[PDB]
Formats: structure tokens, C-alpha cells, sequence
């Protein structure tokens, strides 16, 4: 069985959840399900970042130590990730013994590569990104102050630090990009890296000089948040032994990230894992931002899958996108409540009342029957091509016609009329819709995954019979007895 690696970014825990940690954490958990379901071995990461300047000044404000917050912080994203049926299968917190050594393991194999030297600088740094930068990446606003492109004030500062050779992998970074278009996506992400890298490089700082994983063999220093950041990536296979069982893993299909960090993923991991001998993700895929606050209140409102569809199918993946209530409600009431929900009461209660609640027996299928059976299977096809491109809604977008087709489908061949002229046809046409229903049923569980469940029960669906495979496989059969339908979605209150 194939395996395949997926990771979420991982957060800064200096406040409470926002909806964009929950976004990401929705998509990643769709991509791993949907793999699990099309037969993959799948390991899939989230966690969090917890070290950094910025974690250090909001100690400070809140009069409290890094690691008291860390650890106070971290428990809500850890019950943010229960409340919205995360599948991962662990959860990295870089405060961790075993991180500190990962961190430590690859900055070692990074000064035996040659890459890693003490030097001195001279120019603009932004104290909260830890990173130096060049005059013209910088403005004086009308405060009289010179501002990074980061957002944050910079000083001018003169100081010994410790850098990565990040020029002597210009070309190798190229190459990358020309031989792995789908390397860092989407396009858009993908022609910034290019041009950027396309300009020039100029090697990395990636120490300070108390709230870190120091520097092996120079403890006064300690590493920047980045270096330390990325390594929870190999951390969670157990580097740096690469005997562990996880490390077959290793390297990760796919990491999903947010925008504003794309360089990290695509410029800087990759140069380190080159430098450290190590093979480099298949992808790094950058989501885009979400525009109106807090996600537990949202699952409360709207139901969690309600909020896990509407995310995923309203906005293309990698693109910005908005969301608010009469959004939320029409889009989950249109799609969930009326066109799903609705199709599989309907036709199941005739099931109920006119078949002795037995899926009916089904004879010569039509050719309108023919035609809503083969976009079914169809639309999984598509739903993987999807998938391997990230692009959700797409994947969404195709199951969900198959449910509008369905409803004029059911509609068309007007079953209640069939009751009294042809019950044997009525039969047939119930159990195509029974069966359209249970080929998306399956399709749709990774996308919401209690609902999918619920359909699937009503539809008596064997544990083993959920796969992707048994959509094709394992169609039903007439006779099954089928439970009293209730209905899987109840529209917006
Ligand atoms: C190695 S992914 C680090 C992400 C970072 N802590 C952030 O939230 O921006």
C-alpha cells in the first residue's frame, strides 16, 4: 500500500484559534481522508510552533514565562483539532525532547555539509522576524520609523551571527523548479518563488544571542525560529533515526501552508534538506486567506460539516475568499439540507412506506437510469484528478452535481405516479437513487465525515464496503433491509 505524507503549517499558539488555523486544518484532514479512502498509507501532522521572538513578547506581556503560555495556549489548538474531527494521527509541539535533538541533528548535518558559518553582519533587522534585510526592501512611514515588508519596525544592528550558505543554492533551487512544476503551487505562488529565487540569494542568518534551541557547541546562541520551525516536518518520523518506522514517510507529498509563508517552504526548507542529504517534498501547496471570528462559535452556530462544506466548495483552494452568515446559511441550506438531505428523505421514506423498508429489486435500467449511475462514477474520477491538484472545490463542484442531477433525475421519472401504474419500474427508479446516494455517500465522506456516515447507515452500508474502490465494486443489493431514514441534514434554524 502506497504511502502518503501530508502536514498542516504549524501555529503560533500566542492567542486563541482563528479561523484561518481552522481552515487549514479542514482541507489538510479532507486531502489525508480522501487518500485513506483511495487505498493510500497516510500520516498526517499538525501541531505547534512554539518558540520564536514572538512568543517570547507576548510571555512578556501577559507577565509569564514562554513555556508557561506554550503549554496554557496549545491545549486550545489541540481541542480545536478534536472539535473539528481532525484525523491526524500526531501532534508536534516543538517544545518536545525529540524535537530539540531533530533540530539539532539537522543543523549538524548541515556544518558537515559545508553550509553552516559564524560570521558578521551589518544592516537593517526586524527584531520580531529575526531576519535581517537590504534598504531597498524597506519604507520610512510618516511616524519618522523604518518599517521591514514584514510589517514590523527594523533597527539598524551590527552583530556576529550564524549563516546558511543559501547562495550556493541559487542553481539547485532552479533546477528544482524546472524539473517539478508542481513543486510549489499555485501558479501564482509558484512565479513569485521563481522570480525571487531568479534574482538572487544572499546567505541566511539563522542564529540569535534566551528562548530556542541553541546552537550545538555555542549554547550563547540559539536558532532562528525558522530553522527549528521546518524540522517538525522530519521530527514527527522520528529524525534523526532513520531506522524508525515512520521515517518511510519521509519525504512528505504534500505540505499545506498559508501564503504569507511560502518562501520558508519553498526556498529555504528545501535548500536545507538538499544541504543535509536529505530528498525534498513532492509539494508545498499555499492556501489563500479568509475574510468575515472564532471557530468554536462557528461549529456551534452552523454544525461543524455545514462549516467544513461551505469552506471548501465556496472558495477555490489557493485563492482569497469570504464568508458570512447568509452565505454559511443559503450556500449549506441549497446544497446539504434541500439537495442532498432532501433527495435521500424523499427516497428513502418511499423505501420505507411502499418497498417494507427492502431496497427494491431492480430491472432493465433505462437510459436516463444509465446516464445519473455513469456521472456518479464518473464524478470520482474527477474527484481524484482533483485531489492530486489540491483543488477541493473542483472535487466538491463534481460530487455535488451529481446530487443536482440526481433531483432531476428523481423528479423526471415521477416514482409517486409509478406507485399505482408500474411499481416494478417505481422499484427500479427507487434503487438507482438509493444507489447514486450510496456512491456519494462514499465520495463525500472526507469532506464531512459525520453526515457521510449518517447517510451511509440509513443506507445500510457494511463498515468494510466505504472505501473508493467499492464504488465500483460494491453496489447495492436488492432486498437489504434498510433502517427508518431520518434526515442527515435539518435545514438552518
Ligand atoms: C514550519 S510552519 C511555521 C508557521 C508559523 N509558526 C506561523 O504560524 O506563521
Amino acid at each position: 500500500r502506497e504511502k502518503y505524507y501530508i502536514t498542516t503549517a504549524i501555529a503560533y499558539p500566542n492567542g486563541k484559534p482563528h479561523i484561518g488555523h481552522a481552515y487549514e486544518l479542514i482541507a489538510t484532514d479532507a486531502m489525508a481522508r480522501f487518500q485513506r479512502l483511495n487505498g493510500m498509507d497516510v500520516y498526517f501532522l499538525t501541531g505547534t510552533d512554539e518558540h520564536g521572538i514572538k512568543m517570547l513578547q507576548s510571555a512578556r506581556k501577559e507577565g509569564i514565562t514562554p513555556r508557561d503560555l506554550a503549554d496554557r495556549n496549545t491545549s486550545a489548538f489541540r481541542r480545536m483539532a478534536e472539535v473539528l474531527n481532525s484525523s491526524n494521527d500526531d501532534y508536534i509541539r516543538t517544545s518536545e525532547e525529540r524535537h530539540y535533538k531533530a533540530s539539532q541533528a539537522i543543523w549538524q548535518a548541515m556544518v558537515a555539509n559545508g553550509d553552516i558559518y559564524k560570521g558578521g553582519y551589518a544592516g537593517w533587522y526586524s527584531v520580531r522576524d529575526e531576519a535581517y534585510y537590504g534598504e531597498e526592501e524597506t519604507e520610512v512611514r510618516a511616524d519618522g520609523v523604518r518599517y521591514g515588508p514584514q510589517g514590523t519596525p527594523v533597527e539598524w544592528v551590527e552583530e556576529e551571527s550564524y549563516f546558511f550558505r543559501l547562495s550556493a543554492y541559487q542553481d539547485k533551487l532552479l533546477d528544482l523548479y524546472e524539473n517539478n512544476p508542481g513543486f510549489i503551487m499555485p501558479a501564482e505562488r509558484r512565479n513569485e518563488i521563481v522570480s525571487f529565487v531568479k534574482s538572487g540569494l544572499k546567505d541566511l542568518s539563522i542564529s540569535r544571542t534566551d528562548w530556542g534551541i541553541p546552537v550545538p557547541g555555542d549554547e550563547k546562541h540559539v536558532m532562528y525560529v525558522w530553522v527549528d520551525a521546518l524540522t517538525n516536518y522530519i521530527t514527527a518520523l522520528g529524525y534523526p533515526d532513520t531506522t524508525d518506522e515512520r521515517w518511510a514517510y519521509w519525504p512528505a507529498n504534500a505540505h499545506i501552508i498559508g501564503k504569507d509563508i511560502s518562501r520558508f517552504h519553498a526556498v529555504y526548507w528545501p535548500a536545507f534538506l538538499m544541504s543535509a542529504q536529505l530528498p525534498l517534498p513532492k509539494r508545498v501547496f499555499a492556501h489563500g486567506f479568509l475574510f468575515n471570528i472564532d471557530p468554536f462559535e462557528l461549529v456551534e452556530r452552523y454544525g461543524l460539516d455545514q462549516l467544513r462544506y461551505f469552506l471548501m466548495r465556496e472558495v477555490p483552494f489557493g485563492q482569497d475568499g469570504s464568508y458570512s452568515h447568509e452565505a454559511i446559511v443559503n450556500r449549506t441550506n441549497a446544497d446539504l439540507a434541500n439537495d442532498l438531505g432532501n433527495l435521500a428523505q424523499r427516497s428513502l421514506s418511499m423505501i420505507a412506506k411502499n418497498c417494507e423498508g427492502k431496497v427494491p429489486q431492480p430491472g432493465a435500467f433505462s437510459e436516463a437510469d444509465k446516464a445519473i449511475l455513469d456521472q456518479a462514477d464518473a464524478a470520482l474520477e474527477t474527484a481524484r484528478k482533483a485531489m492530486d491538484d489540491q483543488a477541493l472545490h473542483l472535487a466538491l463542484g463534481a460530487i455535488f452535481a451529481v446530487v443536482a442531477e440526481a433531483n432531476r433525475y428523481f423528479a423526471g421519472q415521477e416514482p409517486w405516479a409509478l406507485r399505482k401504474t408500474d411499481p416494478a419500474r417505481m422499484g427500479t427508479v427507487l434503487y438507482v437513487t438509493a444507489e447514486v446516494l450510496r456512491r456519494v455517500g462514499i465520495m463525500v465522506q472526507p469532506f464531512i465525515p459525520q453526515s457521510a456516515e449518517k447517510l451511509l447507515d440509513i443506507l445500510a452500508v457494511p463498515a468494510d464496503k466505504r472505501q473508493f474502490a467499492d464504488v465500483l465494486a460494491s453496489p447495492l443489493a436488492g432486498g437489504t433491509d434498510l433502517p427508518a431514514p431520518q434526515p442527515v441534514f435539518p435545514r438552518y434554524v
